[PDB]
């Protein structure tokens, strides 16, 4: 029962911000090769100060009190907050559940936004802690949303060129005024003793914090601290993904797999149990509620696919509910 390591290439994505079109294609080739292999790659030379990101994230988790957690809790933990299906605090349960997190959405989702006015599902107005109790936290969090939005937009240009399309094939549906993208600030704590009820056992015997799944996203742009935990499933079993706290771990979600007729699969992955204090900060690249991408098959000469065009809002609503049903309330 030995575990091999996945090939996760480090791809210099900096040409995707520039105007060297041939250099972009060489990045797009690397994205294509990784997407056809294990499905994961590390985006390096990305331009985001991930050191300050981890600092402000650590200060928040370690300073927020049980009172503030109730005040920000999503509906799953607080019946009073019926509007908080997505955004808010995800409480840990000592002795039963180790993980806790804070999820926020598009800062442009305000009471003035028409999707909020129409009460469209998956659209919510972010909740925030008290400014004086968490100085600068909301400003940092909202700016990070747009920092990683910019990186994700360039990554989407690479994916589009990799699939033989014009560079805005995905990015044109990725807009600040309507994106359903989310940030989740996850804390995985060190615990002694660690509650066995918080540990799950995979079929192959591996102890897990979160079971196998495909991401509900177009792509996922993830930062993690330097604690190895992720595994990707291959035909020869699960393979360890090595940690890198300077780059962004990138992978496709099931929406990408649908629209490419599984040409770019959504890699199945799981989270091993590790008794180590660590952060996981995913940015789930979601499109707009009405966004619809016509499916195609890059393996066919005509590129024709028989799959239905899927509206992203309906995909996201069904996907997040199914993931909760399958892998439990996080
Ligand atoms: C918290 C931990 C258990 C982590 N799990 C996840 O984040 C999973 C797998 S990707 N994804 C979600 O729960 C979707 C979140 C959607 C978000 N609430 C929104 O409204 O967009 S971990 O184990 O993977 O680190
Ligand atoms: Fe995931």
């Amino acid at each position: 029962g030995s575990v091999s390591k996945a090939n996760v290439p480090k791809i210099d994505v900096s040409p995707l911000f520039g105007d060297d079109q041939a250099a972009k294609m060489r990045v797009a080739q690397q994205i294509d090769a990784a997407s056809r292999d294990t499905g994961f790659f590390y985006a390096v030379n990305h331009g985001i100060n991930v050191q300050r990101l981890s600092q402000k994230t650590k200060e928040f988790h370690m300073s927020i009190t049980p009172e503030e957690k109730w005040d920000l809790a999503i509906r799953a933990y607080n019946k009073e907050h019926q509007d908080q299906v997505r955004a808010g605090y995800y409480l840990s349960i000592p002795g039963k559940k180790a993980v806790e997190s804070f999820c926020y959405l598009n800062p442009n989702f305000t009471p003035d936004h028409p999707r909020i006015q129409a009460k469209t599902p998956t659209h919510e107005v972010n909740v925030w802690p008290d400014e004086t109790k968490h100085p600068g936290f909301q400003d940092f969090a909202e700016q990070y949303y747009w920092d990683v939005f910019g990186l994700s937009s360039a990554l989407l240009k690479g994916y589009a060129l990799a699939l033989g399309k014009e560079e805005n094939f995905f990015a044109r549906h990725f807009k600040p005024d309507d994106t359903l993208a989310s940030v989740v600030l996850i804390r995985y704590p060190y615990l002694d003793p660690y509650p066995e009820a918080a540990i799950k056992t995979a079929a192959d015997g591996t102890k897990l914090s979160f079971e196998w799944h495909e991401d509900v996203s177009l792509i996922t742009v993830l930062y993690q601290s330097n604690v190895q935990n992720l595994q990707v499933e291959t035909a020869a079993g699960y393979q360890d993904i090595e940690a890198d706290d300077t780059g962004y771990l990138i992978n496709c979600g099931s929406y990408m797999a649908h629209l490419t007729n599984n040409y770019y699969k959504a890699p199945i992955h799981r989270v091993k149990w590790v008794n180590a204090e660590r952060q996981s900060l995913p940015f789930f690249v979601n499109l707009g509620y009405d966004s619809v991408i016509d499916p195609f098959d890059p393996r066919e000469p005509n590129g024709k696919s028989d799959r239905e065009p899927l509206s992203y809002g309906d995909y996201l609503q069904n996907g997040l509910v199914s993931l909760i049903n399958k892998n439990g309330q996080t």
